[PDB]
């Protein structure tokens, strides 16, 4: 039973990169003893991601092994550190080594790298990996010393060719009892084996299983082009995220805060921008510590920015606008904003936020800064859909791909802080990282590749992790896909594409409370109910849209009213059809009036059909009143669109059979009365100003 | 200026017939002096209506004239009396005689009667009547004496041939200055001149005008076959009926009363007979003075008569039934009933009343008896139509014809007591007239002619007037034309043909009062109105008709109710369509429910459309309740058809949104509530007995 106190892990690492630190945490979880060679030095092993190299690893190890040249009592395992995580204990590792009968076991690989023509020389293996991989091997210290002694080559020569050449010596391979871990009992190299590796869960720990060989490896090596697959596994293995404990490295549970450069990007016509700009004033972070940069690409949004700009300038420490007349492409804009932060040593954190990100959590900035990562994004999704501001995986093209755990994360079945290949629309970046690790200006620009992808790739190429937190509800993403800008108030037409935001801007703030009892709804006259439905902004924009159409009814015009004997009872009005708002208004009816009606009239059901939908204008100079009549409806909805007193005098609705009068309508509130038989009614004369109302004859 | 004290009217009359008395009244109106020859004697002048005759007139006149043979100071006018009325004064008559230059003026006639071959011998006249008529002549007494002296012939020879022969003597005609009144200045004979005579009205007097000659005759002679035309004129001329005075011989203003034989005739299936038989008990005339005879030709009416017969037998002095098993034809039945009166000297008046006569005036018998005529009928019309129980005129066929004043009489623009050619369905006849003047048994029978016509003709042939009074509202005539007897209660289906009577039997007696305010209508729940609509008899017959169909609803049956989510809400019921009563029930709705609805819901109009009309049966053993639902109607009508307590326990209607319960329905009363949106409602469980209701979903 070999003693774990005699096992030493040796690894190489010239800097404490996020991968190195991920490795160490996995080593410390199992209580391994880790010696790290090279930590302050310059890497001379060549660009291992483009070419061969790594001989410097062998030189440093050879020098370290001279201490242990005679230590037959010591087992040593050498592993890479930037792309390796440990998944099993020293005890299990040692038992498995001993079972191999080997004196120095190398990991095995599907590819014969870097000289593919050496494959013939290798021994035959039935089903396991055939070839040697230098990223991981374990053996007696005396045997390892005898191998690494023979290093006498350049720092930029290939370490794995060196070991392969020695392994392919039949006399040497037998003298020293050298072996390869063909069936991945100990070492799992991913390159060429992705289809064989799955996560194996436990209550408080995760590891990996090779389903081809039915093994539980100890060492997971994301060798070659599998770093992102290793990134994926390292979110779980060994104690990343677990069924019972959750995430293991996040906070879980949440005097001057760091100065922040906040950069906002308006790169396409985007709905509800006035609302977004107003949210900036509400972000819970001291505004004297925030510098605002706003890039607007859209002349459509210039009035919006202008209205908001005085309040922003008074709010934040400093503000800078870059408008459309500057002709910047989105890539150049984002380079410029990031570089303003990079070049200012007082910029401790850089926070990029696009205009289609709705931050519902006003503490997002604090939360992300406290997470203490180089780069981190809050998870934002489109309402009720899977689409989000991150990708879990990449295609070989390096385009979008759905990771095996994407849906669980978007649905927040698994919450934590995830290492992912792509983030967008909102993220926070350390100022130090921009200065020390990505000093180039051309981060988003440079190739014909999309800027958002180029940015992520820029960070991946430096080995910087991209973190994504779904630990909290942070907000959502607006649909901007087909946003029709040819209206006086385009956001009035957003009831389909952005219904959550549409409701919050146009439905009365006390509507939902009214629909749940609470004694808001009123019944001023028998079977006439009165409730808040439309927000003041909705009334104002709707009136303005009607006046902008300008073509009100006149003589010869006919409505669906019933008075006396086949009389015609018209109003000066505009029907929703004429302005192109029928479909939107029916959606309102379906969603907000239908349910209100069934609640106030128990027993009644409706799908809210209405062929007659129109806005009425009363004035002393044209048609000031509406004579007694019935409506061609099962029930009628009558919504006040302006203020009695401020905008008009007189007016109001009278119900003759009940000698009951609605003398003082409320802007945004609706009347709901039966349309036939019982509620013969009259619109009293408007005596001054202009009185606007919205009328729907539903279920005719 | 000849003195009217020297003018004597001589006429012949063997009896004081109604025509003679009509003549005398017209003579007394103008203050003529009338000598009447022959009053107690036997007429030997032959049948003047079949043949020639009348010589007896000349014999009596010749004897009377011997007194005046030398009285050159006297003017004498001889006229017939049974078919003559005077229309002008003695003064006007005398002036006109004098203007003629004649010493003995005869009336003229279009026909050369009785020897047509004497026409050549007459003098030529341009346009006036050419030939002599003996019914009227005026002249100096000495001249008349010289003419009548020459009478030496049989009582049955023709008087007019005698005068013609003397007139056609050229020497005589010139010696005595004999003349004919060619242009009807004085005498108007109607035969051959009907087209020339019209009535000329004045405030308090009527006369006739000859429009061919533009004259105003003094003497109107209905000679030959024009007696009925004279009958017509004599209703006005000279003071019969006048614009300002009205009728001149009627009462205008209305201790043992005469014994009466009342005879009732049921000669065809007739509607509402139970009601008619019940009316007999209400006739305002002492029942101990009335003998009832009832002839029923219809087995359909045997149960009706049987139900009523105990009350009739207890009511009247004596009663006799003659049923269908006696095989009597209507003619034999009416002969038999009239002859029972004829042969009983205690039968002072005979009153014949058919079963389709509705006497609304319970004093009809008194009124007609007080009118003191031989034969008189009260005017009865079919509701809102011109058809009545009399004819004003006869065709040459002696069939129906419309008199020039028929419509004015039916519409009661002219009221009085009229001499008319035909009466039917109700009339009163003096017992004496039957004994003394129509002793034959075969009054209605004898020829293949209709009995009703034969009866009138029988009386006309004896010169008996047929009187018709429209001086009062007496009643109406039922339509019996197409009476469908193939029902359990045929009168339920009479809403079209006899709507006045249908209303009085089936509509609630307090319906009309309720429709005119008076605080009968109730509103037991908000916008649920409650009013009396159906009579108890209507409910009882309607239920019984449904149970007699017997085929009530069951499983798989679907109604037009709306509950929850596309649930099916059935009732065990029968729809009006199935029993063949839809059209009738819609008529009820149109006529009685429509107007009630518009009165209780001011502003609403309806033509009372209803596709769903049905009777519901609730029982503990089948379907006792009706779960909460809405109706496919603008408003719903809900009529109770039996008695809570007597016939069922439990039941009632509940309106959930109003926490209001109709716990105690009223048989025959209707509920009226809106059908949609507001009045979600439930039929409570019937716990004992059977609860029937009538339901209509109107305006769906
Ligand atoms: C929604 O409901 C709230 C609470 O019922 C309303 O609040 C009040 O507003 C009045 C006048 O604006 C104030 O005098 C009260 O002090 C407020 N009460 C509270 C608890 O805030 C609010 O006005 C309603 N909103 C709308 C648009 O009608
Ligand atoms: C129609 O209305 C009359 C009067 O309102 C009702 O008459 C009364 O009936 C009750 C019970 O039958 C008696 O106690 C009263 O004395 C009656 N009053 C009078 C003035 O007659 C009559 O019942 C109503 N008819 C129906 C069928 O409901
Ligand atoms: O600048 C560098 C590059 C690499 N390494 C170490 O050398 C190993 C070899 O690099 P890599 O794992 O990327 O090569 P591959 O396994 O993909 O062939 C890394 O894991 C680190 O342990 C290092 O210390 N500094
Ligand atoms: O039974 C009779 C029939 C006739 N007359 C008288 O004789 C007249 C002649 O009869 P009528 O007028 O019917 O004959 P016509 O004028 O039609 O030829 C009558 O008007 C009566 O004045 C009479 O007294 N008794
Ligand atoms: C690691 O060592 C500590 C004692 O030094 C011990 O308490 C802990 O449980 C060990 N953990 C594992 C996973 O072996
Ligand atoms: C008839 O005579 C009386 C007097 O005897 C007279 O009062 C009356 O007015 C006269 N009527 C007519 C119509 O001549
Ligand atoms: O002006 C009002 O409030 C009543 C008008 C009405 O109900 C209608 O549009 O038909
Ligand atoms: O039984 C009742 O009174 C209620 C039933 C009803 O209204 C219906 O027939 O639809
Ligand atoms: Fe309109
Ligand atoms: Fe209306
Ligand atoms: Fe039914
Ligand atoms: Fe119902
Ligand atoms: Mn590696
Ligand atoms: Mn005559």
């Amino acid at each position: 039973p070999v003693n774990p106190e005699k096992l030493l892990v040796i690894t190489v690492a010239t800097a404490e990169t996020e991968g190195y630190l991920r490795f160490l945490r996995s080593a410390e979880f199992f209580n391994y003893t880790v010696r790290t060679l090279g930590l302050g030095e310059e890497w001379r092993g060549g660009d291992k991601a483009r070419t061969v190299g790594g001989g410097q690893k062998v030189r440093w190890l050879k020098k370290e092994m001279e201490k242990y040249a005679d230590r037959e009592d010591m087992i040593i395992m050498f592993v890479d550190s930037y792309d390796v995580i440990l998944a099993g204990s020293p005890t299990e590792l040692l038992k498995k080594f001993v079972q191999s009968g080997s004196r120095l076991l190398f990991s095995a690989e599907s590819f014969c790298w870097p000289e593919w023509g050496l494959a013939e020389q290798y021994p035959e293996v039935g089903t396991g990996k055939r070839f040697l991989n230098s990223g991981g091997f374990i053996g007696f210290a005396t045997t390892i010393h005898q191998i690494v002694r023979q290093w006498k080559y350049k720092d930029d020569d290939d370490d794995q060719l060196f070991y392969t050449r020695l392994y392919l010596d039949p006399g040497l391979r037998e003298k020293l009892s050298l072996n390869l871990d063909h069936k991945s009992r100990i070492f799992q190299n991913l390159n060429g084996a992705l289809d064989e590796v799955v996560l194996k869960f436990d209550r408080n720990r995760v590891r990996i299983r090779n389903v081809a060989y039915d093994t539980l490896p100890i060492v997971v090596h994301g060798n070659g082009p599998t770093k992102l697959q290793l990134n994926y596994l390292g979110n779980y293995v060994p104690n990343g995220w677990t069924p019972e404990g959750g995430c293991g490295f996040c906070n879980q549970d949440r005097q001057p805060p760091p100065r922040v450069f906040l950069a906002v990007f308006v790169e396409q016509p985007t709905p509800f921008l006035p609302r977004f700009l107003q949210r900036l004033l509400l972000l819970d972070y001291p505004p004297d510590r925030v510098t605002l940069f706003l890039h607007n690409n859209e002349v459509f949004h210039e009035p919006h920015i202008a209205d908001s700009w005085p309040q922003l300038q008074d709010h934040f420490s400093a503000v800078k606008l870059v408008g459309p007349e500057e002709a910047l492409s989105p890539g150049e804009a984002r380079d410029m904003a990031m570089d303003l932060c990079r070049q200012d040593p007082e910029c401790e954190f850089y926070f990029s936020l696009d205009a289609d990100a709705v931050l519902t959590n006003l503490q997002t900035l604090r939360i992300l800064i406290e997470e203490n990562r180089k780069v981190i994004a809050p998870m934002l999704s489109r309402h009720g859909k899977l689409w989000s501001n991150f990708w879990g995986a990449l295609s070989p093209d390096e385009y979008y791909a759905r990771s095996e755990d994407y849906v669980e994360l978007v649905q927040r079945k698994r919450v934590g802080v995830w290492n992912v290949p792509y983030i967008s629309q909102a993220y926070v970046i350390r100022g130090d990282t921009l200065r020390m690790e990505l000093p180039q200006r051309d981060v988003f620009s440079g190739s014909d590749t999309d800027p958002d992808m180029a940015f992520c790739k820029s960070f991946r190429d430096k080995g910087i992790f991209l973190h994504l937190s779904n630990q909290h509800e942070f907000g959502r993403l607006l649909a901007t896909s087909r946003y029709d800008t040819e209206h006086l108030h385009p956001d009035l037409w957003q009831i389909f594409d952005n219904p959550v935001d549409w409701k919050e801007q146009y439905i009365h703030e006390n509507y939902s409370r009214a629909l749940e009892g609470e004694g808001i709804v009123e019944q001023p006259c028998p079977d006439v109910y009165w409730f808040p439905l439309l927000s003041e902004q909705m009334c104002d924009e709707l009136v303005a849209e009607m006046e902008h159409y300008g073509q009100w009814s006149g003589g010869r015009h006919e409505d669906s009213r019933l008075a006396g004997g086949y009389e015609n009872v018209p109003t000066v009005d505009i029907h929703m059809k004429q302005v192109g708002y029928e479909d939107q208004w029916l959606q309102l009816l379906r969603t907000y009036v239908g349910p209100m009606t069934e609640s106030l009239f128990p027993g009644y059901h409706t799908k809210a059909r209405a062929v007659m939908n129109f806005v009425v204008r009363y004035r002393p100079d044209e048609q000031p009143s509406l004579r007694p009549h019935h409506d061609s409806s099962t029930f009628t909805l009558n919504v006040a669109l302006n203020h009695k007193g401020l905008d008009y005098e007189g007016g109001g609705c009278r119900f003759l059979r009940y000698d009951c009068v609605i003398s003082s309508p409320r802007k945004g509130w609706a009347l709901l009365h039966p349309g036939r038989l019982t509620h013969y009614h009259e619109g009293l004369p408007t005596t001054w100003g202009t009185r606007y109302i919205m009328v729907s004859f539903v279920d005719p």
